């Protein structure tokens, strides 16, 4: 016994003092220090706080601007909505949770918080997948006379939700569950226990395989052709340098996000994986809580790349904000 086990909780602290309670019933203040809790709640607000207005504003800009109807504007407007949903659904749940030191909103709270946070992170993954292939099709242009235009950009946003709901939602009904994490304040997938009546073994494997490994091999794949193209398979293709210049500033943007995603999300992925092998080992609440709350910048950083790296958007947004002169 290196923590505690219950119906729907695992608290990584030896109930040898009998101080350990459920994160649905009582304040887990015993798990560490008060200042550390209202430290995370102060970080949830700040996230909500740069997130809410930059994601809506992402939406607000694409809204007003009719020239933003391309593959790239689409996927990101999508992401803004993926982010905001974390901000309002997943985040306001965890915020409140940090300031009282437990899920007072009960198990159904641990759903919401953990759902959107699994959603916004996976949408972000699958969208990258779509992105990787669009750049593939538009730069490697490998199939016959084709157009990646307005129509596929709605097939793609619709594909990403499809495969984030394929991962985030199965714990809601009967395949694995959403369970408290580290300082218990954050909630995520049940890796820490078998719990056979939900199939937490099959779910996890799948969850990594389908919704981590695979999408990466595809994004690594689309990468492998673009390295090939720009070297010597984009020589005979004749693309005018003008076209390349701006289209490169659109290639780069994809992979920045590829990396940034992995930078905020590999710490998590790896830490989760590590528990799964060592089911019920010696470790502390501080272990998962860090790559957790950190990782939730995924509701913010995406727009921020789009703000920094894309000149067009940067001149659309600005133009919304003076109201006229620095359009679409
Ligand atoms: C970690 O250990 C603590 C204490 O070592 C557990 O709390 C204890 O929970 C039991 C079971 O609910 C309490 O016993 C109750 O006593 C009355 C006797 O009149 C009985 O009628 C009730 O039905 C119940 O059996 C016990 O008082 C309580 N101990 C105290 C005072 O701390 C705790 O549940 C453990 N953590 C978990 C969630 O595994
Ligand atoms: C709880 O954590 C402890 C580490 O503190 C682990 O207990 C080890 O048990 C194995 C036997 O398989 C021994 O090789 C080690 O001597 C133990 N370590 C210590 C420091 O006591 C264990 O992995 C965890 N779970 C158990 C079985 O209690
Ligand atoms: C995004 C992502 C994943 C989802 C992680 C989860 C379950 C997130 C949910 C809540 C969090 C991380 C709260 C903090 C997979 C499975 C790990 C692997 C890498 C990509
Ligand atoms: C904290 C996240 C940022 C997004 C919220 C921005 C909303 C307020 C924008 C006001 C900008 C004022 C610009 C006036 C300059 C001109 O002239
Ligand atoms: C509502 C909070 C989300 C953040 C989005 C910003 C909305 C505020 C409106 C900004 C528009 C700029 C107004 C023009 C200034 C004058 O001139």
């Amino acid at each position: 016994m290196n923590g505690t086990e219950g119906p729907n909780f695992y608290v990584p602290f030896s109930n040898k003092t009998g101080v350990v309670r459920s994160p649905f019933e009582a304040p887990q203040y015993y798990l560490a220090e008060p200042w550390q809790f209202s430290m995370l709640a102060a970080y949830m607000f700040l996230l909500i706080m740069l997130g809410f207005p930059i994601n809506f504003l992402t939406l607000y800009v694409t809204v007003q601007h009719k020239k933003l109807r391309t593959p790239l504007n689409y996927i990101l407007l999508n992401l803004a909505v993926a982010d905001l949903f974390m901000v309002f659904g997943g985040f306001t749940t965890t915020l409140y949770t940090s300031l009282h030191g437990y899920f007072v909103f009960g198990p159904t709270g641990c759903n919401l918080e953990g759902f959107f946070a699994t959603l916004g992170g996976e949408i972000a993954l699958w969208s990258l997948v779509v992105l990787a292939i669009e750049r593939y099709v538009v730069v490697c242009k490998p199939m016959s006379n084709f157009r990646f235009g307005e129509n596929h950009a709605i097939m793609g946003v619709a594909f990403t939700w499809v495969m984030a709901l394929a991962c985030a939602a199965p714990p809601l009904v009967g395949w694995s569950r959403y369970i408290p994490e580290g300082m218990q304040c954050s909630c995520g997938i049940d890796y820490y226990t078998p719990h056979e009546e939900t199939n937490n073994e099959s779910f996890v494997i799948y969850m990594f395989v389908v919704h981590f490994i695979i999408p990466l091999i595809v994004i690594f794949f689309c990468y492998g052709q673009l390295v090939f193209t720009v070297k010597e398979a984009a020589a005979q293709q004749q693309e005018s340098a003008t076209t390349q210049k701006a289209e490169k500033e659109v290639t780069r943007m994809v992979i920045i996000m590829v990396i940034a995603f992995l930078i905020c999300w590999l710490p998590y992925a790896g830490v989760a994986f590590y528990i799964f092998t060592h089911q019920g080992s010696d470790f502390g609440p501080i272990f998962m809580t860090i790559p957790a709350f950190f990782a939730k910048t995924s509701a913010v950083y995406n727009p921020v790349i789009y703000i920094m790296m894309n000149k067009q958007f940067r001149n659309c947004m600005v133009t919304t904000l003076c109201c006229g002169k620095n359009d679409d």
